[PDB]
């Protein structure tokens, strides 16, 4: 739903997404859920 986003300080993504960390600390993508 929210898939392809970057998650964390930066969060691209809002509502019922997975943020799944990086190589860096505090950035993330979000996922599908």
């Amino acid at each position: 739903g929210c898939e392809g986003k970057q998650c964390g300080l930066f969060r691209s993504c809002g509502g019922g997404c997975r943020c799944w960390p990086t190589v860096t600390p505090g950035v993330g993508i979000c996922s599908s859920s």
